[PDB]
């Protein structure tokens, strides 16, 4: 093979949060900075006013603890290892009380139990699957309880006869018995989303910081629209004994996404929103979409044997982060004659760029919300070269 | 004291649209069911009598026959409720032993039930495996050992899942039990007795036919549900073990009155006789679009002579099933009014504390009549109580 195996893909499934796909893409202006401090040497770990050595992660505490309003943050590889982390820190031999609604598998290699166990920390699982009360949790506490843990279902939902223990109500049981409250919201959402004109309840790193919940964490590739990263903000006191672990170093991140990071933080600080493409993407204005629909079905009339129409669909944008939200958009929707459905996207898949997209009902559907400008002309090309061989 | 002078339980019209409604009583029965009740309730009887041997006998035999045909099980019990059913399965085949049970099937339903609590107080070993979303063969199998006397499934009745998520297909379960020589115990709960898809409503939702033709050693289920009959728990399955559970002493504890069994057996004569629509909770959810509009207009014919009355009648998605398909969303017609001197909360109100009561739904300050729960007798009385109320 001449070529490497990692492609640059055009996402059709309208799905924004695509844990297949690579999760958040980045903006052009993050990745020039990426490029910027990748290229030559730098102040990775340096003090440029004093001459010696500084901390990496120093750059961008500053930020999130602004941003958040919480005491001290630090970032380890991925939200994964944030949890680790916080459990083998602060739980190493004794009880974390949690939700058996909120054990979750996310992706196929990470299981709340599973990484726990590994974690050296022991599960104490309080409440029924559909629903959990306070008593539930309180029920649980005793000499050897270490933490109160919430996860969110940032990949499913439930729905019908459900119960949930409100934050406040977990802090408020934290504050009592004098136990730290651990939150992982997962999606890494940095502020509400209202604020943006989605109505949702997704909780945010500065809301739940400010509802007094000592730790949260999260990933940056998902709601943050960030690089990969597992966040971490609260309690100074914890986050000091997080950082003091020996495993944080084999979880310390990389130049590339610590620059990552630290610009998309400068937008978020500077309000840029539109400037982080997951943000843009899930904000995108229901008239900005049919004007793409129709962009690209005006490219592709003059190809033979082929079907061109445009729908109006309600579909569920976010993946890995916002299960239980419907948002309209329009899919530009396409037929051949000669070749069935489920054929033309195992071609599209193998095409250079692969195509993937959604299927419905053997009718062949590309979501315009996840695709960008520059991908209509590539679509063209692509579609004859296999089509009219 | 004063309210003892009448009873608290009175007939309750419902208009929420809900089939299965845990708070209105949940499935109402058929008259001809109701008579025989009342026929064996009148006098003596042979409830526990052989009156071919002169002689003591079984209750439940008259029963066994009709559910093991209709089931195809070897051998059936029935006791007081569902959970009880529960509750004595395990106490019976896994006290102080392991039962291994998917994370996602630790159930709440009702306020009082919850499978891990009652699980406890049956003095088995709950050994949980999987996670809450997803669930696969895996965990199953490797939760087994010396100590394993149950692999059991819960089915979600009143709740569902979207999502990522991973259940083990029935087959593979029982393909493992069979495996290793353990059991398999589900509880259904719905206690549906056929496929659904063959009145014209297309859903997954499991019954006892067919889940005992897929090898499940045991298959348990509520009366009161999609079975559409009188409360109870129905236990079909292995003969072996049907045996085992008569015969705990538990079992008589829970064991089922002569209005149920009666209510059960008139019931079920009905399903074998094939007159589903002799039973209100399937004649309910498989009503035709057509009738319930129908009986919608046919009630806007009798209200339009009220007084400051608004009325229109709409086409809506609802979902009927309250504590057995909450998935289910099924169309229907409800028929709307509106008053200009009284608020739709405080008409509502009203028509709660009418004789007889009439519990609807209310949104934005409209008041829904759902016609899939309204019966023929009821709309006459749904007139003569809204006139009484509005120009009295
Ligand atoms: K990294
Ligand atoms: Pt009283
Ligand atoms: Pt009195």
């Amino acid at each position: 093979l001449m070529k490497p195996n990692i492609k640059r893909v055009i996402n059709a499934t309208g799905v924004v949060i695509n844990t297949n796909l690579g999760r958040a893409p980045l903006s052009k202006d993050v990745i020039n900075f990426i490029s910027e401090i990748a290229n030559g040497y730098s102040n990775l770990e340096y003090n440029l006013e004093e001459g010696k050595r500084g901390s990496r992660i120093a750059h961008i505490e500053k930020y999130l603890n602004e941003l958040t309003g919480a005491e001290s943050s630090f970032v380890v590889n991925n939200n994964a290892g944030a949890v680790f982390l916080v459990l083998n820190t602060l739980a190493e031999g004794k009880e974390v009380i949690i939700s058996r609604g909120e054990l979750v598998e996310i992706g196929g290699s990470f299981r709340i139990p599973d990484i726990m166990k590994k974690s050296g920390a022991i599960l104490r699982e309080v409440g029924t699957t559909n629903k959990t009360k306070v008593s539930d949790y309180e029920g649980a506490i005793n000499q050897n309880t270490a933490l109160l843990m919430k996860v969110h279902k940032s990949n499913f939902y439930m729905e019908g006869f459900v119960e949930e223990v409100k934050l406040e109500d977990l802090v408020k049981l934290g504050h009592k018995y004098g136990i730290p409250t651990y939150y992982d919201a997962g999606s890494g959402l940095l502020i509400n989303l209202k604020e943006f004109g989605i109505s949702v309840d997704e909780p945010n790193f500065r809301d739940c910081i400010s509802l007094g919940i000592d730790l949260v964490s999260g990933s940056g590739d998902k709601l943050l629209g960030g690089p990969q990263a597992g966040i971490i903000v609260g309690k100074k006191n914890l986050i000091e004994k997080i950082k003091k672990n020996p495993i944080a170093r084999a979880l310390r991140i990389d130049k590339l996404t610590l620059s990552g990071l630290e610009m998309t933080l400068k937008l978020y600080f500077e309000k840029r929103y539109e400037d982080i493409p997951v943000i843009r993407m899930l904000t995108q204005d229901e008239k900005a979409l049919r004007q793409k629909a129709k962009r690209l079905e005006k490219l592709l009339k003059d190809i033979p044997g082929l079907k061109i129409s445009v729908i109006k669909d309600k579909a569920k944008p976010g993946g890995g982060s916002l299960p239980e939200l419907e948002l309209p958009t329009y899919c530009v929707a396409i037929r051949h004659d000669r070749l069935s459905s489920q054929e033309l996207s195992r071609r599209l898949r193998l095409a250079e760029p692969p195509i993937v997209c959604r299927i419905r009902e053997d009718q062949l559907l590309f979501d315009m919300r996840t695709v960008f400008h520059e991908d209509l002309k590539t679509i063209k090309k692509t579609l004859q070269e296999l089509l009219s061989i």
